[PDB]
């Protein structure tokens, strides 16, 4: 049950990020979007992800490794022009 | 180290929030912000808040408390465009 709660909430904020890819590329806007909010956001995940390896912590180490890649993603188009 | 890793990537998700909190009121514009994206998310942060209590992990515990937070100032202008 704790596992179950782990990886429900893994996903939940993981492919949170999925609807604001498709947002992003489909409307080809990214001015509302804070650029300093996906870097420092960026930052954090890397760290979690290294958190939950010291932790041991799976469901933690799944989600970032996905996340990172969504967040990558919506960070490269606000980055170019946006 | 865990602990000093465990609070500064805390730090960096959740205070991320709020340069996206600032820049919500100030242009007065959520348009490019996904709805489905912060309903999701939020649900996530409260089940990484139990999740926390089950770990006895206090710096996810205290991350997902204050992003709660956050996540719900965003959810809320955005649900009111
Ligand atoms: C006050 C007249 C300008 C004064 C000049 C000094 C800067 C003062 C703050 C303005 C934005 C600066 C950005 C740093 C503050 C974070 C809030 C934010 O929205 O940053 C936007 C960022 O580019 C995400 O796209
Ligand atoms: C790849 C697209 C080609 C075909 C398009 C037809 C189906 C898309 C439906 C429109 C959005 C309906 C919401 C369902 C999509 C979830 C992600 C999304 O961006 O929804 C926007 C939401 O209203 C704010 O967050
Ligand atoms: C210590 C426990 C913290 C746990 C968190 C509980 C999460 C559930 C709801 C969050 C309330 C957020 C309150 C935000 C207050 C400001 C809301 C705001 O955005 O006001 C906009 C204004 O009204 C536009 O005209
Ligand atoms: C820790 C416990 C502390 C408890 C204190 C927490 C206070 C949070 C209050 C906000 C709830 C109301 C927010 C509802 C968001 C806006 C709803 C609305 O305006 O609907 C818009 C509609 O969707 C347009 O289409
Ligand atoms: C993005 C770069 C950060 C990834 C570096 C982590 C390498 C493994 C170290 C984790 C445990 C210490
Ligand atoms: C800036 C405030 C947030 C990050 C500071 C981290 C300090 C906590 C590390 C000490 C834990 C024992
Ligand atoms: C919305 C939040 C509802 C309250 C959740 C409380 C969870 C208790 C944590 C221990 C399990």
């Amino acid at each position: 049950m704790e596992n179950l709660i782990g990886y429900v909430a893994a996903f939940l904020t993981t492919v949170s990020f999925l609807p604001q890819v498709l947002r992003v590329v489909m409307t080809k806007q990214t001015r509302d979007i804070s650029r300093n909010m996906y870097i420092m956001f960026f930052l954090g995940v890397v760290l979690w992800f290294v958190y939950g390896i010291l932790r041991s912590d799976l469901p933690i180490i799944l989600a970032n490794v996905v996340t990172l890649f969504f967040v990558t993603i919506i960070l490269y188009y606000k980055l170019t022009e946006g």
